[PDB]
């Protein structure tokens, strides 16, 4: 860890008369999933926040209507609809409709 | 919610200053190698013939010292330090040294 | 390919004085996402298949219920249930109702 | 559907022989590396000090041959033939060859 070496290679003795040591690197605790899921709500009225961001996503729309502006420019999106965003894309929701718009999203590190 | 259904726990929204909700599914954890392929050294001292090996996983063998007859998918051919090979997955590879030295070999391993 | 060595390196004079060699690997097509997404729609009276696949994978239930069996162990779900199916755990699903179940399912390779 | 809206393509569906029906979306394809790191040779010659590295990419160096002075977060220790390390993402290295040989080093980078 101070000088960042990994411990010595245990070498097993295989049956062929060949030596197999692996390397035994730190651990640590991911999800099962490699990406990240999430539900979004966006009541009618808002203005989801401009986002950006250098991982994907993916958007299941499920309910509602509304106006997505995607880098600059605007068409309606509504449930049923599926996108995707590649990295950095600015993307923004405006739901002009009563009722919430429920979107179901997908991010990961590309 | 449990194992026995698999259901994933109800969300816990937050608040955005949008006025926006924002609940993250909740999935299981694990532990898993800071890293997404296996490290590995290999020696296969003179004489010795490894086992035909026949995997899923991709395989890099970055050859160090020694030499030796690689036979890849019936393929007999020679290998020596300082030659990098490339496994795709399935392929049968075997490695005889035929040699008095060992030869080294530095192996990474990842699933495809 | 005949015997899977890589080209030669290719070393890049850094302006340090040190040199810099990447190894150039096959390239292959692949999805910009590390997962396959899909919908599935069972009817009225359908019962799926028994699933078991080494792939995990998430049902995101939309619409409609149904009597989930997993690894032999029966219980409902309906619209609004998420599901994770670890490594090879054995499901299937009975729609025992007038209305299609939809399902946007999520797997990919652990 | 388009760029322009992002908006992937209808479901195309497959009637399965269990009376169910199966969806596949289109995502966007691209080209990339049959391997999720990348493979390297690093070869430093006697007096050259490496440049600062700061990344977020984790890092494996193999020393192959060769010794030298890893400095790492500020912290001075030496390095030679035989030693692997292991930099998590964004700790500062920076090698410096006081010797007359070359360090050699086998260098994989990918990104946590
Ligand atoms: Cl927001
Ligand atoms: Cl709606
Ligand atoms: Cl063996
Ligand atoms: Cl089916
Ligand atoms: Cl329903
Ligand atoms: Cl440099
Ligand atoms: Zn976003
Ligand atoms: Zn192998
Ligand atoms: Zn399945
Ligand atoms: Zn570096």
């Amino acid at each position: 860890s101070v000088n960042g070496r990994l411990p010595e290679l245990d070498f097993e003795n295989r049956p062929s008369g060949a030596k197999l040591g692996i390397f035994d690197l730190p651990k640590l605790e991911v999800s099962v999933a490699p990406f990240t899921l999430a539900h979004i709500r966006v009541p009618g009225g808002v203005t989801t926040a401009e986002d950006h961001h250098e991982v994907r996503e993916i958007w299941l729309v499920q309910s509602g209507s509304g106006i997505l502006t995607l880098d600059g420019v605007r068409s309606r999106v509504r449930a049923g609809d599926t996108l995707y965003y590649e990295s950095y894309r600015r993307h923004q929701l405006h739901n002009d409709g009563d009722s919430p718009v429920e979107i179901v999203s997908i991010w990961w590190r590309p």
